[PDB]
DNA sequence: GCTCGGCTCGGA
DNA sequence: CGGCTCGGA
């Protein structure tokens, strides 16, 4: 079970959000090489500003583990987390975040800002990028009607 | 057409903050107002629901999106009893609200001018105004007994 | 109709 | 009660 193996599962959930006319982003929560949470974007269909892929995966992980704090967990998302999504990882105290393509415009994981690696914060989450970034950019490109070169 | 003040809506957010205090949670309350009309209510429910996103401001934003049938809430004002965190402040940018009114400041991990300022960060698509110091004396009394701290920290 | 506008939902 | 803004604050 490599990072690309778990990313292939997150890409499957991202296709479900694409069929629901949402942002094609998928997220899966892994703890000790096992899935504990799944999530995909459902903001437009559910009228929820927090119905992102990573939030729904974090919401599901807290229910199965019966604890809103998920220590030493690794989340596999297809997009760079936003300020809202990155803030939930600090509250969940997860271990590592693996995203594919970077949001060079409003990214909160080292692009526009870096809240996951802030010194004044109480928790530090490691970041790993470039995992299956070719297949993650192809979905977001057709959604925003953008070329694959901006990624 | 009646216009209420910031302290009037803050007194309602203090009522919801007592509900989170009774649920053994962080005594924080939040209420969403649009054109002097309540569209969302929220208090901390992270421990009871096992939800890392069950904060006071998030649950109030989830209620506003359901009543308005739109995850974007323009020209809306949120009345919270605590300084919003990085997660809550990021949700306000996604909801495109107009103004956030909080009571006491989180001098440690505040995201509304303390540790960071994401509502007034350059390069973002939306800018939300912040109003502070509204009924901060009564908001600190609830969080003080929760964290077992004196009133001199806030 | 002649691959929408300007670009990381349509207040991107 | 510990030590500070849940108990890994
Ligand atoms: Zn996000
Ligand atoms: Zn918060």
């Amino acid at each position: 079970f490599s990072h690309e193996y778990w990313m292939r599962h997150a890409l499957t959930l991202a296709k479900r959000a694409r069929d629901e006319r949402e942002v094609p982003v998928g997220a899966v929560l892994v703890l000790n090489n096992r899935v504990i949470g799944e999530g995909w974007n459902r903001a437009i269909g559910l009228h929820d500003p927090t119905a992102h892929a990573e939030i729904m995966a974090l919401r599901q992980g807290g229910l199965v583990m019966q604890n809103y704090r998920l220590y030493d967990a690794t989340l596999y998302s297809t997009f760079e987390p936003c300020v809202m999504c990155a803030g939930a990882m600090i509250h969940s105290r997860i271990g590592r975040v693996v995203f594919g393509v970077r949001n060079a415009k409003t990214g909160a994981a080292g692009s526009l800002m870096d809240v996951l690696h802030h010194p004044g914060m109480n928790h530090r989450v490691e970041i790993t990028e470039g995992i299956l970034a070719d297949e993650c950019a192809a979905l977001l490109c057709r959604f925003f009607r953008m070329p694959r070169r901006v990624f």
